[PDB]
């Protein structure tokens, strides 16, 4: 039994947290797992009345020895899960705990959310703080029964919690805050102390609809494994480092307008807009790509806009853009000359096009390369011929560079990093995700080594 294991464990065995908890001056507070009263004394000094509870007799007795002089505390030795624990429903302004749910089974956490919402009055708060993430228990002794859960579990249990009064008003919990104890630092290892603040609200939601919405988002998230390999914000060759190199060639001036054809999740667009004070118009055929772009754009003050659109059918007025930019997108486009003629009209006189794209050697594709091209739906040309297409469309000063050596260098570095981080990659993602990346990068390196696959950089300008 969980109860016996946790009780046995516990038988053998601050200003920041208080600053985080909802206002408690004058209020009715229930402290669960009070221990010897590290918080109890502080709470009581401002609270109207406190109930301090712990299932270890000696702990709660020590609490009473130290804090008993505060006459507004009632002390209880009880297990929070016990049916015999009697606390008047709707009587509590604030339920406070600090390390507690980690000592309950998964089903008991669900039980406790229900007990807690019952105990708190409408408009009241629940605060809890737990040690999270499985790896937090790697160095744990076999007889340490502490549950180090993924934070998503606590969020989901409490967001689905529902109850009724008599008769028969529905109540749920809204999430007021989720906070990292000691302040969140990006990429910082071992930040596992997390707290939540929930408020009891009058509402009846359909949890199946919420699960549906979350599941739609989860299904759309495959692109994140590619972002992991390329770099935050990027889903093509070389991430930020290649983007910085190529954007420099545009000579972007403040106030210019850039079209990004195949904008993906927007990282290159944020980079251009923020660093060069240009307006970027980004289009991508994928709803899911644009969803991430829009989300990462929230809060940014740079001038970017994103739309789901097919670049082969989208229309813009003549002379709309100073620059048309595209990275590893146009291999999907079957009629490049038509696309380029459209680019020529969209660009203002004096404008510029910059494209990187997958290409092939001039030689006829091997049967294996041809089948790959067909399955993927690609339209590949040699670098010189691609350049000629830009010339044919009316562009001047066409530069067409074979950058395959750079492509290979970048592929090798991208693959090596994933391989060296295999365990974490798999924990964050999955084994199948890891295999997809390693397999795909290995195959690209095979096709480059055979001499069949190429990578090109194209720059041209208009009149
Ligand atoms: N099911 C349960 N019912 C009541 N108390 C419990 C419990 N499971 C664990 N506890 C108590 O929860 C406390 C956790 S340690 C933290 C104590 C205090 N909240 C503070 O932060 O200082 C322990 O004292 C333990 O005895
Ligand atoms: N006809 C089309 N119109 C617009 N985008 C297209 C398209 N065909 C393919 N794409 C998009 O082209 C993108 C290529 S991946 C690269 C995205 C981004 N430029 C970056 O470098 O990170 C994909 O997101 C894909 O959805």
């Amino acid at each position: 039994e969980e109860r016996d294991i946790q009780k046995s464990y516990w038988m053998e065995h601050r200003p920041e947290v208080l600053s985080l908890i909802p206002p408690y001056e004058g209020k009715s507070v229930l402290e669960l797992g009070a221990g010897i009263g590290r918080f109890t004394g502080e709470l009581a000094q401002k609270a109207g009345e406190v109930i301090a509870l712990d299932f270890i007799e000696s702990a709660i007795q020590k609490n009473e020895s130290v804090n008993g002089h505060y006459k507004n505390i009632k002390f209880m030795c009880a297990d929070v899960t016990s049916p015999d624990l009697k606390i008047k429903d709707g009587s509590i302004d604030l339920i406070f705990s600090n390390w507690l749910l980690m000592y309950l089974s998964d089903k008991e956490v669900e039980l406790m959310a229900e007990r807690m919402i019952g105990w708190v009055k409408p408009g009241g708060y629940i605060f809890f703080r737990e040690s999270c993430f499985h790896q937090s228990g790697d160095s744990k002794r076999k007889s340490n029964p502490t549950h180090y859960r993924e934070p998503r579990f606590y969020t989901k249990v409490f967001q689905e919690c529902q109850t009724r009064d008599a008769s028969g008003n529905s109540f749920e919990l809204s999430m007021v805050g989720c906070k990292c104890i000691g302040a969140y630092v990006k990429n910082k290892k071992n930040q596992n102390q997390i707290c939540w603040i929930w408020q009891k609200v009058s509402v009846e939601n359909d949890k199946d609809f919420q699960r549906f919405l979350d599941n739609v988002q989860y299904k759309s998230s495959g692109i994140l494994r590619y972002e992991r390999v390329f770099g935050e914000g990027y889903v093509s060759t070389g991430g930020f480092e290649t983007t910085k190199e190529f954007v420099a060639k545009m000579d972007l001036k403040p106030g210019q307008k850039v079209l990004d054809v195949g904008c993906g999740i927007g990282g290159g667009d944020f980079y251009m807009a923020e660093n060069f004070d240009v307006h970027v118009v980004g289009i991508d055929l994928s709803v899911n790509m644009i969803s991430f772009a829009l989300e990462r754009a929230i809060g940014l003050k740079c001038s970017v806009e994103f739309e789901v659109a097919d670049c082969t059918t989208k229309t813009y007025p003549d002379n709309s853009f100073d620059v048309i930019y595209s990275r590893d997108t146009i291999l999907h486009i079957q009629d490049k000359p038509a696309l380029f003629r459209t680019f020529f009209k969209w660009l203002k006189p004096g404008g510029k096009v910059l494209i990187t794209d997958y290409c092939r050697s001039a030689e006829t594709p091997s049967p294996e390369f041809a089948e790959y091209i067909k399955q993927r739906g690609y339209d590949l040309h040699d670098v010189q011929a691609y350049g000629q297409m830009l010339k044919d469309a009316g562009f001047d000063d066409v530069i067409a560079e074979d950058r395959t050596d750079q492509f290979v260098q970048v592929l090798r570095r991208e693959l090596e990093k994933v391989e060296k981080e295999k365990e974490e990659f798999i924990s964050d993602f999955s084994e199948e995700d890891y295999n997809d990346i390693v397999g795909g990068w290995s195959a690209k390196l095979e096709r480059t080594a055979s001499g069949e696959q190429k990578w090109g950089l194209f720059i041209a300008d208009k009149k």
